[PDB]
């Protein structure tokens, strides 16, 4: 048992009504915007297939040069409102917005640098205006940061010496005040989600981590940290060096999400996935054709295989230079929307079902012992499998959209063929199990 003065401060899931809530979410949208927009992955004629949002570092740009590109920020069709109604629409309960990405451009009118939204012929607080829209809507707001900041000179990647490590001291400072302004201009918000924190600098410095996570904290109750923020005394990051979870809730699972056999760990602590539609695109870049692209069914089933393993999923925007959203975005938003409108009661408030995973999808369990079977393979037999934990039956099945009843019938000991719907719903269905325990 290692002693370690910044390491894990929760044991266990948190239980407060905002972590519940939180976690009740469960489907959020996440917004890239930022100065990269505008070039949109593509500088002086060479298209980079890397991520938009690192075209500084692929064209190797010159900060001076790249922050001119707030000259050109104005995007004209921007409207808070209908950015708002389009997450409401995709039933998407929350938004996690890039405050600030690794470029430095702050989207809200930050004192304490001038490469920020005030400094741009649009002048206006793109962050405030957003935190309200959402917030009418009934939606929770989550910030993104980058500590990393390609546009301070007193950033730091290593300390090599006692400049570097003044520097980096003043870095850090920096750092606070920015992270003070956010939590205090926008009290609503509910959660930090850091980034750019993998640095030898920043691993160096785990006090900086626990501090900046008790801060926030302290100005904003309730608030959720992830846990790439964090490292410990010894440097290592989002698990302290006794394996416990730092932060509130784990957040990775970008490329892969945890196993449905062999990942069952997760279910122990809270997490969350955020995914790009592409392959890997978090701004705006011009060129969809060079990576492949999820279509809405792969994004569901993203979304519900989650929620199965009780953490939420987050579904990447990276809204146009001219504050709009591109065609496949909008497209992808409505079909998303249209099924959690149907089939959204096995994804909202739902959890881990303890039932060993089957092919035809993923179960879901409900607040209220409701076991919800989500169907993405349907099975040419027309018998979905059904294998309960001991001492426990199915009742009852039902097609969640329509009531009908759903034959059950057992098969041996502990297993029942749940029949599929008699007719195909041709997308993917979820039905509602009755189960009862002994
Ligand atoms: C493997 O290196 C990275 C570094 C930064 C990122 C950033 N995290 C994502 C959520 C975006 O903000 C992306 O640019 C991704 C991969």
């Amino acid at each position: 048992e290692i002693p370690l003065k910044y390491g894990a401060t929760n044991e266990g899931k948190r239980q407060d009504p905002a972590m519940q809530k939180f976690r009740d979410n469960r489907l959020g949208a996440f917004i890239h915007w930022g100065l990269y927009a505008i070039p949109g992955g593509e500088w002086n004629g060479k298209v980079y297939g890397g991520a938009a949002e690192w075209l500084k570092s692929w064209a190797k740009v010159p900060a001076d040069e790249w922050l001119k590109l707030m000259d050109q920020w104005n995007p004209t069709k921007f409207d808070a409102k209908k950015w708002a109604k389009m997450a409401k629409e995709m039933g998407t309960k929350y938004v996690k917005i890039t405050t600030k990405h690794h470029e430095g451009f702050c989207l809200w009118p930050s004192k304490y640098t001038k490469y920020t939204v005030a400094n741009t012929p649009y002048k206006r607080d793109i962050l405030g205006e957003l935190v309200k829209a959402y917030n009418d809507e009934g939606i929770d707001v989550h910030f993104y940061f980058s500590v990393m900041d390609w546009s301070n000179p007193d950033y730091r990647y290593d300390i090599k010496s006692k400049e570097d490590s003044i520097a980096f001291s003043r870095f850090l400072e920096f750092t606070d005040n920015q992270l003070k302004e956010l939590a205090t201009r926008y009290p609503t918000v509910k959660d930090f989600w850091f980034d750019g924190t993998w640095d030898a600098s920043v691993k160096k410095n785990g006090w900086w981590t626990a501090h900046a996570e008790q801060m926030l904290k302290e100005l904003v109750p309730g608030v959720a940290i992830n846990s790439r923020l964090r490292a410990d005394d010894k440097g290592k990051r989002h698990f302290d060096s006794n394996g416990r979870l730092m932060g509130d809730y784990e957040s990775g699972y970008e490329r892969r999400l945890p196993d449905p056999v062999k990942d069952l760990k997760v279910t122990q602590w809270d997490w969350e996935a955020c995914m790009t539609i592409p392959e890997n695109q978090w701004g705006y870049h011009k060129d969809w054709s060079l990576s492949y692209v999820k279509t809405p069914i792969e994004v569901i089933d993203r979304i519900v295989h989650a929620v199965s393993m009780g953490g939420n999923m987050v579904v990447n925007f990276g809204p146009q230079a001219d504050g709009d959203f591109r065609p496949e975005e909008k497209a992808m938003a409505t079909a998303i929307g249209k099924w959690m409108n149907r089939y959204g009661k096995a994804v909202y408030a739902c959890d881990y079902a303890g039932f060993e995973k089957q092919d035809w999808g993923y179960y879901t369990r409900g607040k209220n012992d409701e076991v919800y079977m989500v169907v993405f393979n349907q099975p040419y037999s027309e018998r979905l499998i059904v294998k309960t934990p001991k001492g426990i039956t199915v009742e009852k099945a039902t097609l969640l959209t329509t009531g009908e009843d759903i034959t059950v019938v057992e098969t041996t000991r502990n297993e029942y063929n749940v029949s599929v719907p008699k007719k195909n719903p041709g997308e993917p269905y979820v039905i509602q199990l009755k189960v009862r325990a002994a």
